[PDB]
DNA sequence: GGGGGAAGGATTA
DNA sequence: GAATCCTTCCCCC
């Protein structure tokens, strides 16, 4: 299997740079202004000019303005990015039927039946970068290797506007030398447990009692890392099927008053139902973000599809169960639908 | 024992 | 911006 992964560079920010060329060169920051006060909210992403100074995805807008008070701050325009993303994804389908769209700006192509070696794969990578640059003027980074994980790692090492191949030999080298925290799917919580077990490389997972690893990070995570360590990871590139769809809305002020929360809840339902677009869910979950930012959720699965009216009455029951079983004030209230027919 | 499915919390980019 | 993962609990052959 030969996998080719594409990751659009600082995507949201780059799309804004494309719709407004004067932004190129300056530091650009795309935000999600929450609506609580003056500049409440967080940074969704920033271009490299801004990242040079520590302004990156995740930090509060307030902090970003203390680092770069003069950068360009743009409100996120998700619909526009999604549209551009759809177009670029269509460019990608002309290079392979087997394609896995992982997120708004990441996709995996199984090009095993299109190239004979990594040299041909690397050239197809350039072709793709050129085509996207030609049609949409967006630079992306290509990663290529024997499987999805290494193709992704390959792109992480080469971004921005890069391209890299990780042949079978370098895979073996990385299995011994790559910091295990840089492996896709290993986030902080998992990385800290591996450090506290003396595991810093994938290879280290081969010399520990399985049950001890499975006990600290879970069976799936353990089998996953072990299979990568043994150079036996080969998950196929499959089509992604959206499994849940929802919306959560931040309330004007945190509350525990059902009648005060209702309007927001119902808004989340209306939005979600639109997003569903012809999809009929059998399951619904009301999701609450408490004042201390913890997440409490209550759901229900029906034996038939949920109609909007049913979603209305059921979400209220579910909201009370949350209010009943938890005493904290609610900050954000939302809904999530799943188990489509 | 384990296939099968529902539910809630954990974890991730 | 949200979505999937993972672990536990339980019906039933
Ligand atoms: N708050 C966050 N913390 C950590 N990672 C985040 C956060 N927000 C977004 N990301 C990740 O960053 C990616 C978007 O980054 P972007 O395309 O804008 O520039 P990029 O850094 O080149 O992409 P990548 O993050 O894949 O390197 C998302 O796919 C994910
Ligand atoms: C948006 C938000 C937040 C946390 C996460 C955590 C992990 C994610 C993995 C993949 C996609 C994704 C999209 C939005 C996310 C994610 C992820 C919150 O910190 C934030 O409040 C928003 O909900
Ligand atoms: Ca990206
Ligand atoms: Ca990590």
């Amino acid at each position: 299997m030969i996998v080719l992964f594409v990751d659009f560079d600082y995507f949201y920010a780059q799309v804004e740079e494309v719709l407004n060329p004067s932004l190129k060169g300056k530091p650009v920051v795309v935000c999600v202004f929450s609506g609580r006060f003056e500049d409440s909210g967080a940074v969704a992403t920033a271009n490299y000019e801004a990242r040079k100074f520590g302004v990156k995805a995740g930090i509060p807008i307030v902090e970003a303005k203390k680092i770069l008070p003069n950068a360009v701050y743009l409100p996120m325009r998700k619909e526009v990015y999604q549209q551009v993303s759809s177009r670029i994804m269509n460019l990608l389908r002309e290079y392979s039927e087997k394609i896995e769209i992982a997120s708004i700006d990441e996709a995996y192509l199984d090009i095993s039946d299109k190239v004979r070696d990594y040299r041909e794969a690397y050239n197809l990578g350039l072709e793709i970068k050129n085509k996207i640059l030609e049609k949409e003027k967006i630079t992306v980074t290509v990663g290529i290797s024997k499987n999805k994980v290494f193709a992704k790692i390959a792109a992480d090492m080469a971004k921005p506007n890069g391209i890299k191949v990780i042949d079978d030999e370098e895979v073996k080298r990385l299995i011994r030398e790559l910091d295990i925290a840089d492996v896709p799917g290993i986030g902080n919580i998992t990385a800290e447990k591996l450090k506290k077990l003396g595991i810093n490389k994938l290879v280290d997972t081969l010399s520990i009692e399985f049950d001890k690893l499975k006990g600290m990070i879970g069976e799936a995570k353990a089998k996953y890392l072990i299979s990568l360590a043994r150079d036996e990871y080969n998950e196929p590139i499959r089509t992604r099927v959206r499994k849940s769809i929802g919306r959560i809305v931040t309330m004007k002020r945190n509350s525990r008053n059902l009648e005060e929360i209702k309007p927001y809840l119902f808004r989340a339902i209306e939005e979600s139902y639109y997003k569903l677009d012809k999809r009929i869910p059998k399951a619904i979950h009301v999701v609450a973000v408490t004042e201390d930012l913890d997440i409490v959720s209550r759901g229900r699965t029906f034996p038939h599809g949920i109609s909007k009216e049913t979603a209305y009455s059921e979400s209220v029951k579910l909201l009370q169960k949350i209010l009943e079983e938890d005493e904290r004030k609610i900050r954000r209230i939302g809904v999530r639908f799943s188990k489509f027919i």
